[PDB]
């Protein structure tokens, strides 16, 4: 059996009731508005990190949206 | 016969010699007043790029002033 899916899985859950969405919205947001409030100038030699940044955060809001569309039990109810 | 270490090595010549020797050493210095930008911008969180870089210096401090020094002779002579 493929338990080291079930453990990543479990994991998943664990983190999906309330603190991975927090993850990948709030802290990934925050990071690239300051970089946004940084680079008001332009200055690509700082502006590199940020279009890195901005990259992760779109990966991450994929990978969200079929959770939560296509969901019909609850992430703490699998559980 | 290690070409591999002989393009590697060359590379590294044709950088210091258009860069590092001829208006000074400035790629490092440019990502050090990057990282003196960034430096008090708010919340730090960039750890991941704060040390990395720091020992660049210290690698281009203890390797290349036998380069530069009297025992070994200049680079672009080298070249």
């Amino acid at each position: 059996g493929r338990f080291d899916h079930f453990v990543e899985w479990y994991i998943y859950l664990h983190k999906r009731t309330v603190s991975d969405i927090s993850s990948s919205i709030k802290e990934l947001e925050q990071q690239v508005n300051d970089l946004q409030r940084t680079v008001d100038g332009g200055m690509v030699s700082v502006k590199s990190l940020l279009e890195q940044m901005k990259f992760k955060l779109s990966e991450a809001i994929e990978r969200n949206d079929a959770a939560v569309s296509s969901r019909v039990l609850t992430e703490s109810v699998q559980k």
